[PDB]
């Protein structure tokens, strides 16, 4: 830990990072660029809350715990010299740093075949996304989302609430393939289909003409608006520019170290080790760039501190479910707490493999999961009787452990 | 570039490094740690003319452009420590180092399924591998070779050759699935099926009985020996256990450099950018080892200097067949020159993407290859008519470029 120390990117990674620095000692100077000219915020209102309220100042981050930081916002990054210790601004200015920390996350991938549209076809990632978005979300209009993930979801969700008619498309026989069990989005799929979206599963997008969308199927989607919402693409230019290991993501240990010298990497941005799996994977869930920010600045302040340790988790809330999923989507067995129906959602599902807890779900079942986090966290071997059988308490079956 | 170095691993890529450290004039302490109790040597032949001739001081890597290297063979290194620099060996010493460089290679990955089996089983990568395979290699016995590789089916040649009784399971529909054109892959089956190898395409080996192996189609296979090629594994371990990011091999940038100060990695145990596809792979190649270990000593000696920046590329010698093979294994377009036939196989493939070449296979056409590995590197696109015509001389052609 050598000062100055610069952050790219003012997201919640960056944030964290600042935060966990200056409580765990550190009084040296930060200074954060952030390309955005917004006062930092968090993201998953932007699909739901915001989208629905529009009201931005009940979303931003509290920078209160990053007390005498430099935050210089509206400001692009453009280049880092690790051999000079040096980073250049859109601005014109130069900063030094004696420790660089990348945490610049991760932009919407853009639809190929909708690059030379002429219809309104928007990503959601920023606030002036959503704005943008929000601002053409009248009852009554035609919604096409395109990808049917955890963000295309929510925002299908919302809206519906809206009385915005949805249609969505996504590639997959499935929604959710990325991070969750195939029991949870084919309830997923179910409880959308109930609310009224019409769901297109293993379609494409082949291009657009004059306000109609044209699938691989050689059908069409007429729609006021395309949403596209098919991942992200790790914001790792810089990176790659300064010679660092890079592959849609910036390669870093549990320290956050990347290949450079006296450069970190943090948050969306970095492909890192899933301690569940052992395989590098882009960890991209709000509580990765928390957790890893906190756990970064932590040890660069203390070296005798752990590496990043923590077991990969997330939810989503998607009008009547709130959804939480930890751990590995499979396993050899899958164990079902409750009835999955849409007569009132409450349901928990446990991932084992050899007989240990690798991963869970919950909906609706908030009390659930904590629990099963810790016992995954320790990976749990309990009777698997017990964990079918209703009468067991998790919380009381974790202490026990 | 801090003395002393310590270099993990005496195969290839360490050789190649330490000889290049010397050329490049770094006049400092270098230590080598290999496990292996062999004067360095050169892997290929065991599965060709060592196998065949047996005469080991036939293999043996010139050391003499690396002078004053202390070579600590028989040694394994058991554990490094990045932040005293130092490396514990097996046989008590402790070595210091200014910079300590991994090049301890991959292992062949060992089949589940044939664990606790009472027939023999070996894999093929030392010396001693191949002694042990080559004292039970007698004409008319029966040899099942797992794996359709580049090893198992230079391995199944040498043996026929040897008039041993060849068959040979592959889990893919085809052979070389990993680094070969399907052109190229479906020629060497005809090849190899009309030598006499008994191939079986799409089958798994669920275990064995007795000298007999078991197949996932239920079905048997009777052999005096196994050879398994179904791959190897990085030898990260001392990278994993000291904090290093890995996965199945340590990512490096092209300076070689890890995500630990002062620890580099090079050759078979690196995972690193393939500039053609711009993915992170593990590149198994033995230019790779050599080209790979060159650059990072030049780019230590001489910061300066270019990081590694080659196109892979690797040969085959399978019985008749002297098999090239450079850059990606497809592209949009395949151009063959020359007729696809067991009489007198001569051909090239050159695969284009969006008119620019990626990569090209030559087959018994030696003269062909150093042209198309000019072309592929500049990344020409030539005139895909010429490319075809027979009329048209490569080399000219590269020249012209
Ligand atoms: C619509 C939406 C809904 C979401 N809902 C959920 C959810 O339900 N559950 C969940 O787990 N997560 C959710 N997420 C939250 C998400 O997980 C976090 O926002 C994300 O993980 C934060 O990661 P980050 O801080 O690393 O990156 P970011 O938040 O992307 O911050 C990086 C910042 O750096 C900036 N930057 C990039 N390059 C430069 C440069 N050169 N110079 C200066 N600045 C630069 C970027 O523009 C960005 O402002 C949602 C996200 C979105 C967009
Ligand atoms: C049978 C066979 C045939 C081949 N034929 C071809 C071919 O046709 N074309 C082609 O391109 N390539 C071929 N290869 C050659 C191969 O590409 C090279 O041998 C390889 O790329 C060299 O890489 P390396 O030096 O990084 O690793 P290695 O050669 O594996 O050397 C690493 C060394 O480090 C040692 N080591 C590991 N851990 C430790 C430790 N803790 N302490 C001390 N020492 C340690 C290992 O035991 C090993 O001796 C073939 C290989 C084999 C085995
Ligand atoms: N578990 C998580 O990783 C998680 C959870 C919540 C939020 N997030 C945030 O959301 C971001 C990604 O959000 P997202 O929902 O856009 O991505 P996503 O990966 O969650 O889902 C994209 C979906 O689009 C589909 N798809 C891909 N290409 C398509 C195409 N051409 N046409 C139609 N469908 C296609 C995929 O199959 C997938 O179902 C992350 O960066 C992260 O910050 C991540
Ligand atoms: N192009 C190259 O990467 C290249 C070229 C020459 C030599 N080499 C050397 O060879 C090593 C790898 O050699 P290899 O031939 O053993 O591996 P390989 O990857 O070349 O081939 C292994 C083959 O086994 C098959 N396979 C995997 N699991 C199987 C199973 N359970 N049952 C049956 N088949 C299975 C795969 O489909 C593949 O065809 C590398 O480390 C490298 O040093 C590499």
């Amino acid at each position: 830990l050598k000062a100055p120390v610069v952050v790219l990117g003012a997201g919640l990674a960056s944030v964290s990072f600042v935060a966990e620095l200056r409580q765990a000692g550190y009084q040296g100077l930060i200074t954060v660029v952030g390309d955005e000219a917004e006062r930092p915020y968090d993201r998953p209102p932007l699909s739901k809350d915001f989208m629905a309220h529009g009201d931005a100042e009940k979303i931003r981050l509290d920078c209160k715990r990053a007390p005498e930081v430099e935050w210089l916002l509206g400001v692009t990054a453009q280049s880092f010299d690790p051999q000079a210790h040096t980073v250049a601004l859109s601005d014109g200015r130069t900063l030094p740093y004696g420790t660089l920390v990348l945490a610049t996350g991760a932009a919407p991938r853009a639809l190929p075949t909708l690059q030379g549209a002429t219809m309104p076809v928007h990503t959601l990632r920023t606030l002036e996304d959503a704005r943008r978005i929000q601002a053409g979300l009248r009852p009554q209009s035609r919604l096409l989302i395109v990808g049917g993930g955890v963000i295309g979801l929510e925002l299908a969700a919302t809206a519906r609430t809206a009385g915005v008619h949805v249609s969505l498309v996504e590639t997959q026989p499935r929604l959710m393939s990325r991070a969750a069990p195939a029991t949870l989005a084919d309830f997923v799929a179910r409880y959308h289909a109930a609310q009224g979206v019409d769901l297109r599963f293993e379609r494409s997008v082949t291009g657009s003409v004059d306000g109609v969308v044209l699938l691989d199927d050689g059908t069409r989607i007429a729609a006021d608006m395309v949403v596209v919402g098919i991942g992200v693409l790790a914001n790792d230019a810089l990176a790659r520019a300064a010679g660092l290991a890079c592959d849609d993501g910036i390669f870093v240990d549990a320290y956050g170290r990347t290949t450079c010298p006296d450069v970190y990497a943090l948050g969306d941005v970095t492909r890192q080790r899933n301690p569940l799996s052992g395989r590098f994977e882009r960890i991209e869930t709000w509580s990765n760039a928390q957790n890893q920010g906190i756990a970064v600045a932590r040890h660069l302040v203390d070296p005798t501190a752990p590496g990043y340790a923590e077991l990969p988790w997330y939810w989503s809330d998607q009008g009547a479910l709130r959804i939480q999923v930890a751990g590995l989507a499979s396993g050899d067995e899958e164990i079902v707490r409750g009835e999955v129906s849409l007569d009132a959602p409450k349901f928990t599902l446990i991932e084992l493999q050899k007989g240990r807890i690798v991963g869970a779900t919950c909906v609706n079942n908030a009390r659930d999961f904590a629990p099963l986090r810790r016992l995954l966290a320790v990976g749990a071997k309990p009777d698997r009787a017990a964990l079918a059988d209703p009468a067991t308490d998790l919380r009381k079956l974790a202490a026990a452990v």
